[PDB]
């Protein structure tokens, strides 16, 4: 005689947090599951490791992009399902929003315990999907494209962004560039704040046009730094927001015959294998990438053991590693 | 198009863990041609033992995909116990056959491109012309060791010992088989790489030993990556052509998916040569 509805009533929560109280599926907090429970005595009402739907396997839905930065973090989290007993299956994504949310699905189709997400920029692949696998836990690596409630481990990249411009001002530069990744994904964004912190706390000021958009891409840093070049004021040091665009940056001031870093300092972000083998070695911020997949692996395993696990967002600390570009 | 309930529309690829960037832009090339076959693609990075690779192997198996391919850097031969478990899946090998068999091979043809990165140095008037090949198990390493030493001795251009020098396909090995050149007495004039993941490594030994590119010593590559393109200066390369490698494999393997008996196909891809600033 009672339903879920009955208990989500008297109990004066959504019947869709009496069913998540109920499976144990998610984390509510402790004051609502004592009185969900208590709606549930009263009513007398009548609905962990061992599931038939479980297969030992973790999803990846992951960009295609040629910026090294993506294969190195894939890397780090092969090794640490590895270690931890668990095969790893991957997708590429690319295109459109129905591409994107074709190949999730077929993912999830294939019955993975939990899911991995590296994207780029405007990328939604779509909660719809996500939605049809419910018991599915999803971490987002790096940055949330559509932020929720799900467990995101990344770097400090406000932080980092800092470091990197502080590294510069320390070494005597006063006029300091900026490349930017895509404004609209969240780590270029901090980046730029942390490059703004950094200059407002020396009271630098910040010439018109000294910030620059990329696309967190060699193209990118190309294009970047020959408009920084056509600057009347030129930049005496650039931090680039993230390493494959330091290698744009490093052609554009080849064609227009400047040395690093006699003529122009160069700091990146990111230490791809990549940045210790430029002419000369970058200069960058170093994302901890084997600790990011660690962290990640183990925080989604620990999700799946235990679904009412609290929502996890974590950062690491990066580290500057001083080269011979600045 | 057959009506199989046993079929899962699906494509599994096995591939190697390493970052060199030519396998992921390969990678994105079989991605493309399944998405327009309308597959879907699944992956596997694989690494050293032979356990490890048959675990990983066994996954994709268990997920019920319709054929593999394989892209791979390290040698392994599949266990008899797997295959037998899943005789009816088909496997297109990608650049290299890691072990003989009668499965299907699409890969570019490293012979001629080997034959002509050299040829090239020779016509730009190099006589002291240096060798890195890649791992000598590897058979595209070999041929375009082969294809420098066919250009050479066309051209009766004597190669000193040590000219020939063996790297991993990877920065590292680029760099370390520089420093060993940059050891001979008797100086390269010119560097044939093996590929451009060794260029890399190449120019930085060059830039540590205070050498120009091309002034000093000139530098021709193998794959032509995006990366070429940017490197300073600019990468003379072979290129191969990732896209087409990748539909031709894609469309082979879908061809045996529904003709079984189709007879063993092996398919190499004229490679070509791209002049930029490094040679
Ligand atoms: O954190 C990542 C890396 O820096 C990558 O190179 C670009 O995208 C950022 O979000
Ligand atoms: O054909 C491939 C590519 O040249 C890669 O860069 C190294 O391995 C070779 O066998």
């Amino acid at each position: 005689s009672a339903t879920m509805k009955d208990v989500a009533r008297l109990a004066g929560v959504s019947t869709s947090t009496v069913s998540h109280v109920i499976n144990k599926d998610r984390f509510v907090s402790e004051a609502i599951t004592a009185k969900v429970e208590a709606a549930i005595k009263e009513l007398n009402y009548a609905p962990r490791s061992l599931k038939l739907n479980q297969t030992h396997t973790i999803g990846m839905l992951i960009t295609a992009s040629t910026n090294p930065f993506y294969s190195e973090l894939v890397r780090g989290v092969e090794r640490s399902c590895f270690e931890r007993g668990y095969s790893l299956v991957l997708c590429n994504t690319e295109g459109d929003e129905q591409r994107m949310n074709r190949n999730l699905e077929t993912l999830m189709q294939k019955r993975v315990d939990g899911l991995l997400l590296l994207c780029t920029e405007t990328h939604q692949p779509s909660r719809e999907i996500m939605q049809r696998y419910p018991t599915v836990p999803t971490v987002m690596m790096d940055w949330a494209p559509f932020d929720g409630d799900s467990d995101l481990i990344q770097d400090n990249s406000l932080l980092g962004g800092d470091l990197a411009t502080q590294y510069l001002i320390d070494k005597g530069h006063t006029r300091i560039a900026c490349i930017t990744g895509p404004l609209d994904k969240t780590p270029a964004r901090l980046r730029l704040e942390g490059y703004r912190a950094a200059m407002k706390r020396a009271g630098l000021n910040i010439p018109d046009g000294y910030e620059v958009t990329g696309d967190f891409e060699f193209n990118g840093g190309f294009d970047a730094m020959r408009q920084l070049l056509s600057h009347p004021l030129r930049p005496q040091a650039v931090f680039t927001g993230n390493d494959a665009m330091a290698v744009g940056v490093y052609q554009a001031l080849y064609q227009a015959e400047l040395q690093v870093p006699q003529d122009i300092a160069v700091i990146g972000y990111d230490d791809i294998e990549l940045a210790s083998f430029m002419t000369p070695p970058l200069t960058t911020i170093h994302q901890p990438k084997d600790e990011l997949g660690e962290l990640a692996i183990d925080v989604l395993i620990h999700r799946i053991t235990q679904p009412t696990l609290q929502q996890q967002r974590l950062q690491l600390t990066p580290i500057l590693m001083e080269r011979g570009s600045a």
